[PDB]
């Protein structure tokens, strides 16, 4: 079989991201657009903070701001939950614990609206230190590689994932962000529940020389592995 879900991802797909956040009562909104090419694990997006200055570092929002665009090798296609649930989509939830600082909780719905794959996110951050690495913007504007470890959750008709992002601090240290994730389908239909595997993820952060708003240009490649 080649599912409806997979076929949606065969060429270039327009992407729209909308995020509403509140971190320590600092309210903010982010929009992004661009496109995905899952054949190549490829994402190209630009994000704008629509409310002025982003109160947190951009690198901290990367994981929150469409794993359905992962390149799953042919031999691992029966393990691709994300695409399996499309076009109806999935709920993605996380808790991100910044070591020695606060945490984000996120809830997102990822789904097709017509031809556009949409990521709608609510983010809530508490317990942050006002002149910590996050609210004091002490994180370097780059990103590291890491692997995202994916396991089935039979008891929820979904998946769980775990991973550590390590953000460089401007003094040369590292700020650990320990991610705990769950995804459930939005619809009632069948889903692939995968064997354990990982997503090998990389991103490059850059700026648009003409853009006056606070923003982030992102180029990202993700390939599934470990089977």
């Amino acid at each position: 079989m080649v599912s409806k879900g997979e076929e949606l991802f065969g060429g270039i797909v327009p992407i729209l991201v909308e995020l509403e956040g509140d971190v320590n009562g600092h309210k903010f909104s982010v929009s992004g657009e661009g496109e995905g090419d899952a054949t190549y694990g490829k994402l190209t997006l630009k994000f704008i903070c629509t409310t002025g200055k982003l109160p947190v570092p951009w690198p901290t929002l990367v994981t929150t701001l469409v794993q359905c665009f992962s390149r799953y090798p042919d031999h691992m296609k029966q393990h691709d939950f994300f695409k399996s649930v499309m076009p109806e989509g999935y709920v993605q939830e996380r808790t991100i614990f910044f070591k020695d600082d606060g945490n984000y909780k996120t809830r997102a719905e990822v789904k097709f609206e017509g031809d556009t794959l949409v990521n709608r996110i609510e983010l809530k951050g508490i317990d942050f230190k006002e002149d910590g690495n996050i609210l004091g913007h002490k994180l370097e504007y780059n990103y590291i590689s890491h692997n995202v470890y994916i396991t089935a959750d039979k008891q929820k008709n979904g998946i769980k994932a775990n991973f550590k992002a390590r953000h460089n601090i401007t003094d040369g240290s590292v700020q650990l962000a320990d991610h705990y994730q769950q995804n459930t389908p939005i619809g009632d239909g069948p889903v692939i529940l995968p064997d354990n595997h990982y997503l090998s993820t990389q991103s490059a952060l850059s700026k648009d020389p003409n853009e006056k708003r606070d923003h982030m240009v992102l180029l990202e490649f993700v390939t599934a592995a470990g089977i």
